[PDB]
């Protein structure tokens, strides 16, 4: 007495082929972005602290291929997952994979990070002016459906004491020179 019909002709088939890759790299260097600019690229988050506003996006701390920056998504960004998912991105949907299709440089300080997370403290070896790089989320979707983590972020070193970082957006001026 067999029960249950096969999964065929009902079902449907998925692949899914996605990994990650390193665009730190290459951006900051091949691509040489800055001001405005926008690409496309995969990035995981590890850390996400809700807040009261109810928005399911807040301040987040996410680990990329070379380095872990901060960054934070935009309202029009918010509002796009809900409308598009109807559903808490931060819990798993940021996890897995995102694609950003805009997003800004910004400079952040320890007081900054400070307020902008639940109290992570930064070092950046004594310093006046803002070391830390955080990008922007003016718009992102959901690339990868697949719940993955980056469990590499461990071996993965900070930008807080890449050189090249630090020179290509501190170096490039720091006396007011009047």
């Amino acid at each position: 007495g067999a029960m249950g019909p096969p999964s065929s002709r009902d079902a449907v088939r998925v692949t899914a082929s996605a990994h990650m890759k390193h665009w730190l790299e290459p951006v900051l260097c091949e691509a040489g972005l800055g001001h405005n600019y926008k690409v496309d690229k995969v990035l995981k988050v590890l850390r996400i602290y809700p807040r009261s506003n109810t928005l399911s996006s807040l301040p987040l701390c996410l680990c990329d291929a070379n380095y872990k920056i901060l960054a934070f998504a935009n309202y029009k960004a918010i509002a796009a997952f809900e409308r598009k998912e109807r559903r808490r991105v931060t819990q798993n949907l940021l996890n897995s994979e995102i694609m950003i299709h805009s997003f800004t440089i910004r400079f952040y300080n320890d007081d900054q990070v400070q307020g902008f997370f639940d109290g992570l403290k930064f070092k950046q070896k004594a310093s006046l002016f803002p070391g830390y790089l955080v990008l922007e989320i003016n718009d992102f979707s959901m690339f990868n459906r697949d719940q993955l983590i980056l469990s590499n972020a461990g071996t993965i070193e900070f930008l807080y004491g890449t050189p090249r970082y630090i020179a290509r957006f501190i170096e490039q001026e720091f006396s007011d020179e009047e």
